[PDB]
């Protein structure tokens, strides 16, 4: 099965997100801290999500140091903001980001985009 990883300094942010893809048949992992997904992938090789959706609004980090980690790698990342967040896009276009998304989101647009990114067909 596809595999993303969430990281979002709100717990429930992932919490929704994770059962959503699993409704999909996609599994995911999500962490509130970028650091606790970074020594994961630093601690194993086989530990390795086909996507990453980031918060880039992550207080005190800004999921930074996790964009550095992947940048330029087989790991697309979709950034994630606050709604009212006017500036995502030019933060998405230098960074590098495969694409993002404003919380809080519909169905058939995350799933769209979440498929999109993976190279897979979506099922809506
Ligand atoms: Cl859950
Ligand atoms: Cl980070
Ligand atoms: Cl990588």
């Amino acid at each position: 099965k596809p595999f993303v990883v969430v990281v979002d300094d709100d717990a429930s942010v992932g919490r929704a997100i994770r059962r959503l893809l699993r409704s999909v048949g996609i599994a995911a992992d999500t962490y509130t801290s970028g650091d606790e997904f970074l020594d994961v992938l630093s601690a194993t090789p086989s530990y390795r999500p086909d996507c990453v959706i980031l918060d880039v609004q992550m207080p005190g980090s800004n999921g930074i140091e996790v964009q550095r980690r992947l940048a330029g790698g087989a790991v697309p990342v979709i950034f994630i903001t606050a709604h009212d967040d006017a500036g995502v896009r030019e933060t998405a276009l230098a960074a590098g980001a495969r694409a993002y998304l404003r919380k809080p989101f519909n169905d058939v647009l995350f799933i769209r985009t979440v498929c999109a990114v993976l190279g897979i067909a979506a099922p809506l």
